[PDB]
């Protein structure tokens, strides 16, 4: 038993990272196949970062202004090309350490493991969760875009985030690996900001199923509510709605413990009434909300 | 910006990893060279768990009775040893994935990565510190025995832990890779209990040097102490004592905020005392132990291997 924090092995992340070197800029690269994918903005110079045009600043670039290096390998760009805020570079050698992988866009309160890599060289890996606010909360320095985020359920890596900037909240924003935005986000220095961030409802209810299965029943009560009655009280906290989906998303672990999803959602409403009165829950003074419904049963 | 419990890559262990059968007995092994290092216990049933005599066991098991899988394919076992509560199975191949490695025993307050598996396949990777009782907080389930901690400096790994079992409080035991213990345990089906913890105090000032760091400045205050005044305040609650060597080790993060570690100790007195009055430091509502000051300092500057 216990109950962590846990990332997925990093390993075959490890082995497509590459640093991306064009003019003075250097970030990160993730290198599958024969394609090397990092944020466009690495084509961007110091007077370019309000109002690029992405489309001229690429079009002005020869295969050979893209300095790719795999450790201590040069690779040959012989293809250049974008899709959305994602630069693409053919190389002329496949990454003999491909893993099998895909390409997956999440939703806010998904869970994420982060390879943070400088240089193309790992630093090391965190847990993250999406925000409601479409923001990550990160680990992250200057050189640190281009790293990614990523699940591996058997055997096959799902990417699914590319960092792209730091926002003024010290918080981040980045793509999916098609080179989408998670939330209102571009890749211009121009003024932005995160909307509001709540608490990931559902994540919540699933660490508290979590630690009645590791043997905690302190938080409990005798009490019920109404799905509706729920949201009004949560809203209250700046806590996400509970739509039916998520209700439905707790039912194995509903089973397992024999507590009722809405049994559950009493217990949560009572401790934000109360707090924790000096007591912990798996080891937080808080309700953690970045722990997903598939964690708990994966981890549990 | 930003400051996560973050772990060491894990990839120059995830290819040492291999599964260990002997009987029914299946757990995971750490092959290294042409040897793999795994429990000793492996070759016990339940029966023999309860007064376990390895000795006898071991020299009635030959080489064939060890089943080791790395990945698909069957190492072949040419000798087995014993030192201390690890077994070491020499095999016919040396793993062309073995990193630089060496082995190292960790003093409790220090923190590794503990690569979780599963019949010798990575299932997580998570940050624990060696607990001042000897215990990790680890996340284990049943056939996690013989997963191992580590750390990585340059491209060197250090393993420092190989997991054995769980105690009765839900915290996890296991040796250095040398088969020695961390603490006051036995690989027995036993009454064995974690002695009382305490917090690592260099730890959590190493924490508040991280949140200053990351703009989280609240607890910030005019006054200082003294080591001798600190440490009465700690030892009242069960913090360990602040030695000077912890106070040198601290000197960079000291220098590089504007904080001395008596005035943030004087920081650490007022909240032991006061509590956090409804406020949070990094998004943690209690005071964070499982940070040493190098952990604060690789992850503010963005050391890579
Ligand atoms: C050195 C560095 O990594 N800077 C990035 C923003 C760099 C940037 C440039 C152009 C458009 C959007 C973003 C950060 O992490 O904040
Ligand atoms: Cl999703
Ligand atoms: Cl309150
Ligand atoms: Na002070």
């Amino acid at each position: 038993s216990g109950f962590r924090k846990m990332a997925f092995p990093s390993g075959k992340v490890e082995g497509c990272m590459v640093q991306v070197t064009c003019g003075t800029t250097t970030l990160n690269g993730l290198w599958l196949d024969d394609v090397v994918y990092c944020p466009r903005h690495v084509i961007c110079t110091s007077e370019d970062m309000l109002n690029p045009n992405y489309e001229d600043l690429l079009i002005r670039k020869s295969n050979h202004n893209f300095l790719v290096q795999a450790g201590n390998v040069q690779l040959r760009v012989i293809g250049h090309s974008m899709q959305n805020c994602v630069l693409k570079l053919k190389v002329d050698t496949a990454n003999p350490k491909t893993p099998k992988y895909k390409f997956v866009r999440i939703q806010p309160g998904q869970t994420f493991s982060v390879l943070a890599c400088y240089n193309g060289s790992p630093s090391g890996v965190y847990q993250c969760a999406m925000r409601p606010n479409f923001t990550i909360k990160g680990s992250f320095l200057n050189g640190s875009c281009g790293s990614v985020g990523f699940n591996i359920d058997y055997d096959c890596v799902s990417f699914c985030y590319m960092h792209h900037m730091e926002l003024p909240t010290g918080v981040h924003a980045g793509t999916d690996l098609e080179g989408n935005f998670y939330g209102p986000f571009v890749d211009r220095q121009t003024a932005q900001a995160a909307g509001t961030d709540t608490t990931i409802t559902v994540n919540v209810l699933a660490w508290l199923y979590a630690a009645v299965i590791n043997g905690d029943r302190w938080f409990l009560n005798r009490f019920t509510t109404t799905l509706n009655d729920f949201n009004l009280v949560a809203m209250k906290y700046n806590y996400e709605p509970l739509t039916q989906d998520h209700v439905d998303i707790l039912g194995p672990l509903s089973a397992q413990t024999g507590i009722a999803v809405l049994d559950m959602c009493a217990s949560l409403k009572e401790l934000l009434q109360n707090g924790m009165n000096g007591r912990t829950i798996l080891g937080s003074a808080l309700l953690e909300d970045e722990f997903t419904p598939f964690d708990v049963v994966r981890q549990c």
